[PDB]
């Protein structure tokens, strides 16, 4: 990569839509030149993928929920509860941290009740778990994960 | 929306990029009627834009961190403080939480000093905050935001 | 329910023993369209009964305590914890919570040894608990749980 | 109050609306000497009032917390913000406490943003407020406050 | 017991040494009176012995600590652990507490070493124990148990 | 102090009334050497007093409490707030700690209303006071400060 | 630096007094070359310079602590706080860390009346400090800070 | 030891290579006196050995911690864990606790990646450990072990 990539990115990561054309006249480079460093950068792995950026609240996702985990110790237990608490429905982010917790969790549900069934009931069956502890998201102030280059 | 919105969006959250025909043969439904309900979908504000995945790997944001901040409580200072957090660059989220922490947040960096330098020195001189508590991300077991449809 | 319903229930909350004839007219409703509507909401379920309202000092129960309990974690642990801790005698409230403990009990006692005996020797036998934060309340500043429209 | 006055009691806790003819024959007294007792224990302050117990659920009160409280101690800081604190609508309970925290509030909303709005934005403005840890309930296993003879 | 015990033991709990005459001319009464009233007094149990103040200092006593402990929960654990943890050469305090802790201990030792050996290795293998948290005292500023009417 | 000193000290720590041929008997030396030995230990400042121990319970001493202390750091805070916390009546013991609070205070009270009075409303005026955390005691295993040689 | 400049960092952080003869011998290279390269990790700033490991208990250094310290947030804090720290007679470590507390600092001292006089007592006037918990050390397992090729 | 032989470690403490003639000149007494005086200090174990000591930062150990290790009670774990923990290469200091944790473990590695590897990974499959919280070190204000005369 170099600092024309950065510039592609930097603006794919907002809109993915954006003709190349239009990008071309912003960035200053022939379209066929655009059009091979994009597709070289997906070949390298560096754009994995373009998605859609759905409104949460379009689905009813309002009980949003950060929770930390304290587990178990044992031999590989980050690997086998990371695994077990990313294969649960709703659950978007899996973390592996230090501190006081082992592992911090990022979910969505539509209700309290889906919640305690879908999530809550599943974890604590999971024998890798010695309790957690969910921290409720009142406002979500900001949800930009797809800027990496600002 | 109905069934028909839910299916096309769960295709849309993991590739923005399948061509109409491949949708509509996946779907079962005429390419004009899919056009006309993803412009739809788009214009009622359910899909708010299209976001190229770029791999934080090739940009070395290795310097994953998850912080929970304590808040010095006042007027609106959920909604004061919570924006003064999110624009330090690199803050990806910005949570207002209950439980013993008010704020949570993400950010990404290169290294221990451009995480010293672009956030723990700025937090440390607004006002509103009493103290933070920063968890660093280890391992990464999961990160797709994207997916709102299980 | 309508705005009547709403009425007639920020009334009885406060004065099950009100006369019809004075709540007819307070409200401005026919008795009979009052009894109607009073004998709709209990078949409904919405009244689910009337209470006394008996002074606890009156009964020197005068050892309050609020106490946390983390559980030992396992398949259905808060249903089947939650039914052991409801059916200890001076227990009032049962919660299964979010937060770093998984339950909060409500109880009275007369004295400090009643407490011993009656909760603390119990719930220390109780297998899903894991250990318990006992908080106890120095002054009741309010307690009116009957209060449901403000 | 006596033997009897406690049977009497142990019936209005739950059914306030029994009849003189029915408590009569169920505790074996003449109605006159009932009516004469329940009127005593009214007189005394034992009974202090009658109240209807309505169905949380019916008033789509799903919100539920119970919102543990540091103050900022100064003198008779438990009388001040214990007041404060009360007189928030949609609190039913304020506890001044021992241990980690000073006050444990107990309120019902219909909505995180009810709750957002009526209760957090209000505590965070209140001087003698250092910070709150709020607690949301997921369950309520049991809540039967008018229970006072087991 | 009444005022004229209280006045004799309000000096007692100071002086146990202290002549029947300067007393009995202190408090105003008969000498004959005075040890009577003495008598009875250790006979009811409410003097329960005399003991001399030793300075701790002068047994080179200088590591003093307060050690909390978490308990492995289960029947009668209060009494089956306080008995062991009281039984500790060196150990004169063990209180059955509520809060984030089950017991305190207090105890007195000479050195790091012998408070590691005596205590701490002890400590270590009882089964009841979870784990403690040991308070080390840097400055004395009170320790009068005696003084029980001020 | 030698070994016979100590001798004396293990007994008088117990019993400071036993006559002195009666300790002269047991320890196997002379009762003017005794006395001497006595004399000089209490001259030396070993032997600081005698006091009668008073059972807490029949002057219905029922509320012990255990209470950690966070101060406001300053210039000299320990001396300063462990003087103030010192001549709270019912305070026996003060201690200036290392740990997470700064201060463990000991107290007894005959009730929950004279230990919020003389207490808890004189400590959160005390300006050097950040916040409190007060332990009941349930049950005291033992308590035997006057127990120094074992 | 290479493979030989390892070899011979690895024995010098063991023992800087090793001969050149021997240590030629051992790595197996020229002793004009050894004494080279030597030089030019010194003259590069690999090494610093050379001590004497001098064991503490020598100098009665039995106090040994490990503070955790919560500073008061501002501009800078870190810096100006930690140089404070930095400053204090018998601190020989000082670390600006993440998680529940700011600063970790390592202080060894004969006493712990010279431990409050010289490290408490300074601490406590620091207007950036919040406040500090110390750990005692009861036992020193390993202190090898001059190997850092394992 | 004495005077004489402080001054000369004092010295030694900071720089091992010093010439004998330049200490010799610098503290007042004849070479010969001195070469003596320091082989006392090494052959009475005051002086352990000699280290030269190298820049970590020459060697890329930018990942510093400070991780606090929660241990699972048993006889003799102190010195069973303490020993496990000894061993994990890149761990420089191992201490045996007083408070809410029972060692505090020193460690330097290159990279996240490495740290995971060679001491999270091998410290989770540690029976004696219940859970540990490792803090990252951000900045090293001070790092002077070597320096035991202030
Ligand atoms: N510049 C454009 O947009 C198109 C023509 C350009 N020369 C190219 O190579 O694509
Ligand atoms: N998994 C481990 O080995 C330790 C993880 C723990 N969260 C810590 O910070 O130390
Ligand atoms: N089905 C297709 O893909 C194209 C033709 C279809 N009838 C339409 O309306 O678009
Ligand atoms: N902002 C507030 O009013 C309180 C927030 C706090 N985190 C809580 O859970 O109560
Ligand atoms: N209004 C009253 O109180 C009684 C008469 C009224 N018309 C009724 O229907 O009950
Ligand atoms: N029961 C569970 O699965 C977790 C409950 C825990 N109190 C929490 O807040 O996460
Ligand atoms: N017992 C009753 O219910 C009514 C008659 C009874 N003798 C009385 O005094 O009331
Ligand atoms: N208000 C006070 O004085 C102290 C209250 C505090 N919660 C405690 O338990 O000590
Ligand atoms: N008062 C005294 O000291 C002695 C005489 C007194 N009358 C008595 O009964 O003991
Ligand atoms: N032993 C028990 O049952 C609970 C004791 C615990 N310390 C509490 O405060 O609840
Ligand atoms: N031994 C006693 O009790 C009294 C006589 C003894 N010879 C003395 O000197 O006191
Ligand atoms: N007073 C101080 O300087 C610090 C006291 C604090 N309790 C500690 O353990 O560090
Ligand atoms: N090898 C030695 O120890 C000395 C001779 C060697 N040729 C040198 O250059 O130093
Ligand atoms: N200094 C800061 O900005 C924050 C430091 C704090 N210890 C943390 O981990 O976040
Ligand atoms: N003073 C020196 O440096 C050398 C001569 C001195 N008289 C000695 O004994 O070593
Ligand atoms: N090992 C033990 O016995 C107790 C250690 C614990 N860290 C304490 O401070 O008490
Ligand atoms: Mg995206
Ligand atoms: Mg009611
Ligand atoms: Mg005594
Ligand atoms: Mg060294």
């Amino acid at each position: 990569m170099d600092e024309i990539d950065l510039r592609i990115l930097k603006i794919l990561q907002y809109n993915a839509k954006y003709s190349l054309d239009e990008i071309a006249r912003e960035i200053r480079i022939p379209k066929s030149t655009l059009s091979y460093r994009i597709k070289k950068l997906e070949k390298d792995g560096v754009i994995k993928g373009y998605y859609a950026y759905i409104n949460p609240a379009s689905l009813n996702l309002d009980y949003i929920v950060i929770t930390s985990v304290k587990a178990k110790y044992g031999k590989n237990y980050h690997v086998e509860l990371g695994n077990k608490l990313a294969q649960i429905p709703g659950v978007w982010g899996v973390y592996f941290v230090l501190g006081d917790n082992d592992f911090i969790v990022m979910a969505r549900y539509k209700t309290r009740e889906e919640f305690m069934e879908k999530f809550l009931e599943r974890v604590m069956s999971i024998p890798e778990v010695e309790r957690t502890s969910t921290q409720v998201v009142v406002k979500i102030i900001k949800e930009s994960p797809n800027i990496v280059i600002f």
